[PDB]
C-alpha cells in the first residue's frame, strides 16, 4: 500500500514529513535517502502500536487532494511516495470462518470478477473494512 | 434459468438492462462483458430487494417473444438469453473462510464489541460489502 | 472463457449454432437445455482439432460485430453466452522456461499490475498467443 | 534513482508525463495510480527505446529545481518524485517459469515453424509482449 509524502529542500539534505500523518517528519542529505528514511520514521512512530495490535491505516484514493495543496503549489514542497508491505508490519495471518447467504456471496464475487481491483474476497473485505475503522479519508 | 436482456451498441462498448426488473441497467467493453456485467447488475439488484424484504422478479413465460417488442427495433437492439442459477441466489446461509492479519481482525473485534448496531463478523463485512458493490 | 451462440426459436423448441465456428450447430427442448447442448455439440465438433494438436479459437472481443449482425436484428435471432474452461480440452499444464531482457519483464510486470485483468504473466502471455493465431 | 514528474489535475483523477524523458507521459484515476502509472509509462518507453536502440534518458541533476518551471505553474501542476531502481532496467537476459497446456504450446512450436520473424518462444512471446504495451 502506497502513503504520500511532502519533501522539501532544505540547505545540507531534505527534510520531509507524511501529511496524512502527525508526528512523522524525516530528513537525510541525498534524495537517493527518501524512501529509506522515510518508512523508518514510519515504523517508529508506529511502533508504538501494533505491539499493542493496532492496524495500519488506509491509504489514500482521492489524487485531486493532493495537487490542491497549497504547500505542493505555491511553498515548494514536493511529492512523493512510500510503499510499505502489511505483511511485514501486520503479524501471522488469521484464517476464519463467516456465513452469509448464498445470494450476497454470489453478488460479492460477481462484483469482484468485473471490478477487478481485487484478487480475491479476502482482499475485497480487508479492504473495505481498514476503511470504515481506520481512514485517511 | 433464463432472463431476456436486451442489449444496444454504444460508442465504447455496449449499454443494456433487464426488460422483466425494473431498475437494473448494465453497460461494458467487450464481448465477455456482456454475460458477466448483466448477471453482475442482477445479483446485485436482487440482493438490494431481497435485503429490504421485497418480492424478487420471476423469469418470463415465453423470452423468446421479446423479439417482436417495439423498444428494441425502435432504437437498435438485440436480445440476449442469461442463464441464472437459482441456487446461487438462494438466501439458504453459507458457511466460508477468509484469510486476513492478526491486527485487522482484532479492530474489526474491537470495532463491533464497541458500535454494536453490529452483533459478529458476518453482519459487519455483510452491511460493510452491501453498502460497496451499490450504485 | 465465453463464446458466442446465435439461439432460434422454432415448432420443436430451439436450434442453434456458434457463428464463429463452422458447422457447429445444437438444438434443445426446452430452454434449460440451452448452455449444455451448446457445450457438448462443441465438444465433439471440435474434438477432430486437438488430436490434431489445435488450441480453442479466442474469444472475440467487439461487442458491436455481433450487435449488428444480420441475423440478430433481421431474422431474429437471440444471442446467448457459453463459458467454456480451456483447462479439459487441451492436455495438461506444461511448466518451461523462457528468457527475455530484465527491462521487458519488468515492463511486463507493470502492466499486469496495473491493468490486473490479467492475474500473472502465464495467463497474460497465453492470451497474447492465443489471439496471434486465432482472432476472429 | 530519482525521476521528476509533473502531475496535473485532471477531471476524474490526474494526467501527468516526465520533463526528461520525451514522449513519456501517463494518467490515472486515484492516489497509488500516480507512482504506479508513472513507473508503468517508464517501463514501457524505456523499452522502446532500448529496443530500437535509442538513447536511454538520465535522471537530471537538481530535480527539486523544477517546482520553479514555467511548465509547472502555467498550467496548474505539481512536482513529483518517482524512485526508479536501476537494476529493474538493465538489459542482460534473466531467466523464468511459465506454465500453460500443451495445445496451446505446440501450437506455438508449428506457429514457430512457418512465419519466421519469429525463431523462438522467447523472441515470439517477447514479441507479442512489446506489441501489447506499446498502447
Ligand atoms: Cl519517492
Ligand atoms: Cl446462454
Amino acid at each position: 500500500m502506497i502513503y504520500p509524502i511532502f519533501i522539501f529542500k532544505t540547505v545540507e539534505g531534505f527534510d520531509g514529513y507524511f501529511p496524512d500523518i502527525d508526528g512523522c517528519f524525516f530528513a537525510g542529505n541525498t534524495f537517493a535517502d527518501i524512501s529509506k528514511n522515510a518508512e523508518e520514521a514510519f515504523a517508529v512512530h508506529i511502533e508504538a502500536l501494533m505491539n499493542e495490535g493496532f492496524p495500519l491505516p488506509s491509504p489514500p484514493k482521492d489524487p485531486h487532494r493532493y495537487i490542491d495543496d497549497p504547500r505542493l503549489k505555491e511553498e515548494g514542497g514536493i511529492l512523493g511516495f512510500v510503499e510499505i508491505d502489511p505483511a511485514k508490519y501486520e503479524s501471522k495471518a488469521v484464517k476464519f470462518n463467516l456465513t452469509m447467504s448464498q445470494n450476497l456471496l454470489t453478488a460479492i464475487d460477481k462484483f469482484i470478477a468485473t471490478n477487478r481491483g481485487y484478487k480475491n474476497r479476502s482482499q475485497f473485505l480487508a479492504e473495505l473494512a481498514r476503511e470504515k475503522i481506520i481512514s485517511l479519508e
